[PDB]
DNA sequence: ATTGCCGAAGACGAAAAAA
DNA sequence: TTTTTTTCGTCTTCGGCAAT
């Protein structure tokens, strides 16, 4: 064993990084099929990229595939052209005829494409990850059967959740890593499967035994990585709009556009405030607009958040959400509520002061509350401390650790910040101009949204207007 | 307390229409 | 032939509801 040297990737990978990558790639150089486990959080990705980055000048890498969520498929583009400039990736989603795969490094799928499409099936692929192997429990799926007919030189499935203590969904993703090491999906169930369920130890400590040297996870409470990670961890979480959303939306821009010509000056201004308004509703929820029943589905936003609170829920987080329209804010305790059958505090301005912090003590006092909701704009006096996973519906923050602060986000213990953004709608590609720069784009921007009504009318219209 | 056979719903593509 | 919006269809999990 040895600790390899990220290679050309473009940041400073932690310890436990340093130590999850090189132990994937001394295992794979000795030819086995290992699983990551860490807690999202950890960075399962970039440290799955060092791998890649490596495995290139050793000269193992191309041509390799990469199987995930359709959710997390900009995900991994992102993080593998920012991290890893230097590899060469492609898309596998539409317009599959345009790509050759042999000439890229890396090509990204979905669970979905593998399922209608040869190609793939027949490559002589040096790596193949399979992102969030849960997708392939049941053996007796479809994908399970479609990814283990793959030929690859070397394996990693990444997981979020422990498979050490769910016997049902390790057979897969072991005997994808390592064809074999437990029998047949039936011979293996019935000596171990129903063995340990049935109440056995002499089951698990040995099935244990025999997969434990495969499977690599660190929770984000282990004392080695605790104290490493960084206090307040930021990814963004890539929504769809529904084809309810995408009508409204599409009817809004396309409408902006039939008046902004005729008007100007104040009014254009005023006009496409509005306009930009209702979108940033539209976005957010359709009943915000349109009432009628305030549904998970209606939004795409509320399915993410949705198996979003699943996770954090899984290690008995305390997740705060914000949101910038009050109304918003009614309609995600009412959702959270029913659906989880659980408690969950309001708090927004309105609030009587001695209300306000009747709420925030209901938060970090009862074990029971695990959720809160807020819809406030920053400048008043919230303690949020107790909140390890936070989340931001919508863009709420004027254009950051100084707002963070003005509630008490970091400060008492490490904290996921989910992001989430629409894609194709102007929440990303107003992302596309925060990231563009803020040595000349970060000035006038301060000057809440304003700037945007003086842009372009064609400018205006690639930002606003809903991109594929 | 386990299986197992609907129905139902949701998630994703792809074919089918059509400003 | 194009390009865009709708509808269609497959895979898959899960909530009953009987039946051992």
């Amino acid at each position: 064993f040895q600790l390899l040297e990220p290679y050309n990737i473009k940041a400073n990978l932690r310890p436990y990084q340093i130590k999850g990558f090189s132990w994937m790639r001394f295992m794979n150089k000795l030819g086995f099929g290992i699983c990551l486990a860490d807690d999202m959080g950890l960075g399962k990705t970039l440290q799955t990229i060092a791998v890649f980055s490596d495995a290139k000048k050793e000269n193992e890498l191309t041509p390799s595939l990469v199987i995930c969520p359709l959710s997390v498929l900009k995900n991994w583009e992102e993080e593998l052209s920012k991290f890893a400039p230097h590899l060469r990736f492609a898309v596998f989603h539409e317009d599959r005829s345009k790509i050759k795969l042999e000439d890229y490094d890396i090509i990204l799928t979905t669970y979905a494409v593998l399922l209608r499409d040869t190609r793939l099936k027949e490559v002589e692929w040096k790596y193949i990850v399979i992102d969030e192997a849960q997708n392939i429990k049941n053996p007796q799926t479809k994908i399970f059967k479609a990814v283990k007919e793959l030929k690859s030189k070397y394996r990693i499935a990444l997981t979020g959740t422990p498979i050490e203590n769910k016997v049902d969904d390790l057979w897969s993703i072991m005997t994808f890593l390592n064809p074999g090491l437990l029998g047949s999906y039936s011979e293996f169930k019935s000596k171990f499967a129903t063995p340990i369920k049935k109440g056995d130890n002499m089951a698990k400590e040995e099935l244990k035994a025999i997969i434990s040297p495969f499977i690599l996870r660190r929770t984000k409470y282990d004392k080695a990585i605790i104290n490493d990670l960084p206090d307040k961890i930021e990814t963004n979480v890539y929504c769809n709009l529904t084809p309810e959303q995408a009508a409204m939306y599409k009817a809004e821009v396309e409408n902006l556009f039939n008046n902004i010509d005729s008007v100007t000056g104040i009014k254009r201004k005023g006009m496409i405030l509005s306009t930009l308004l209702k979108l940033k509703q539209i976005v957010d929820h359709p009943a915000l607009l349109k009432g009628g029943e305030q549904s998970v589905r209606r939004s795409g936003k509320m399915i993410r958040t949705m198996e979003i609170i699943e996770e954090a829920l899984d290690e008995g987080d305390k997740i705060a959400i914000f949101t910038q329209f009050v109304d918003m804010g009614k309609i995600i305790r009412n959702i959270i509520e029913k659906e989880l059958n659980t408690e969950v505090p309001f708090l927004y301005g309105e609030l009587s002061k001695k209300e306000r912090d009747d709420i925030i003590s209901k938060f970090q006092n009862n074990p029971s509350v695990k959720f809160i909701v807020l819809s406030v704009k920053a400048g008043f006096g919230i303690n949020l401390t107790s909140a390890n996973r936070v989340i931001h519906f919508d863009r709420w923050w004027n254009p950051d650790q100084a707002t963070d602060r003005v509630y008490r986000i970091g400060q008492t213990r490490n904290v996921i910040v989910h992001k989430l953004i629409s894609v194709g709608t102007l929440e990303e590609k107003i992302d596309q101009l925060l990231a563009f720069k803020r040595s000349l784009f970060k000035d006038i921007i301060s000057s809440g949204d304003s700037w945007i009504t003086e842009l372009s009318t064609e400018e205006l219209r690639k930002v606003i207007e809903l991109s594929v």
